[PDB]
């Protein structure tokens, strides 16, 4: 297994490391029908998306999108700084794949 | 998709941006039969509700209805500033569709 | 909708509201068979229950129950203080439907 | 139903009250199979489990074996005095029915 | 039942105990397509993984594996200090099969 996330985000095509070293901004959450998601964005103007669940995924990634969205959550009324975000660049805003959390 | 929950709101019928930059005044909820659901204020007597689920809402919405009540309830209790609601206005109260935020 | 937990409470019978504007004084759960509930407490000595999840509940109330039963929790460890409670009082004790939280 | 935990404890055979009043020194808890459980201990020594769900138990208790787990970790986290732990004698470690917590 | 992570470690092939009184230094999550894991390090370099759910694990661990995720997150954002880990060491990164917090 990958023991970082650069290493595991470069495990896939369409993913890019974004360094943020900050913590998140705002928070945004929808129930709406078919926007079934999370935003997020730093002081910086990066804005990021936890992907409504969708054909894309697979049966396992279920239970971890509900967790990132948790996790977003969390970080955010923590004040918790975001080291890195693994994202799929081919959706806008970037989609989430990994986060990592230090310092 | 969108990038902002001004942006999310209006993609749908029957809904309004309320702009609160305000922590949440009271928190109530109730397990009664018919009426498992969540009501906030805010200390400019503004009151919305997370409504019971229903059908008007798709699957999908269901565990994202489950999600908007536990960050209710921890943002209330970490006195969070709520910066947006989007909410459907042919409910009373105004029912929540979305929620931002940030400082 | 109801606006508020005073007249969601009136929708029920047996029903009454306890307005104590204090936190928890004690918190009580029990995963003994029969006995799967959560007992509360405050400093004047005033018992409340989650009910154990029974014949009168109907489908939609058990997850209710389950946060519920979070809720109280959380609001005993931060020592949030507890407006109302509506409860059903043809139980001994008194039977929590629901909760409102404010400062 | 019981007003507190000493007499909900006295509903069941093999069963003793073990008044701590202390917070939880260690709290341990494993995903490995057939051990997916956890345990705690305090100051004094005194050593408790949350046993693996069993043919001892009813689908009414599956929920609130994972909720004490959940609610033992918060407790040692949060340094919240364990007032009273209602356990089965019948197991080593003393396995948990029921916890109180007061200030 | 084992009265100790120590104990519990030494009933399974393949493990040992790592003591680190230490807290994590970071927390690194992902719901990426077959790489829906967690990992942590400390300060003095150590990587330890939460295994993706495959086919070694029977079903009673799932809700387990959930769990140490859940309790990886929350220690690395209250900086609680954890005393030790029993991994499997016949993966990489070592793979935590319990955690013990203490001090
Ligand atoms: N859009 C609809 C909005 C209006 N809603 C729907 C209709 N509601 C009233 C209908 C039922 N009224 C009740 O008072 C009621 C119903 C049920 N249901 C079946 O049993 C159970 C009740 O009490 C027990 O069950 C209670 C738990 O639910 C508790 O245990 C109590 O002690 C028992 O006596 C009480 C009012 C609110």
């Amino acid at each position: 297994t990958p023991q970082n996330i650069t290493d595991l985000c470069a495990e896939y095509h369409n993913t890019q490391i974004h360094t943020l070293n900050d913590k998140i901004f705002s928070y945004t959450e929808s129930l709406a029908g078919k926007r079934e998601m999370a935003i997020i964005t730093f002081k910086n103007g990066a804005t990021f998306q936890v992907e409504v669940p969708g054909s894309q995924h697979i049966d396992s990634q279920k239970k971890a999108i509900e967790r990132m969205k948790d996790t977003l959550r969390i970080a955010y009324l923590t004040e918790a700084k975001v080291e890195k975000l693994c994202v799929w660049n081919n959706k806008t805003p970037h989609a989430i794949a990994a986060i990592s959390m230090a310092n």
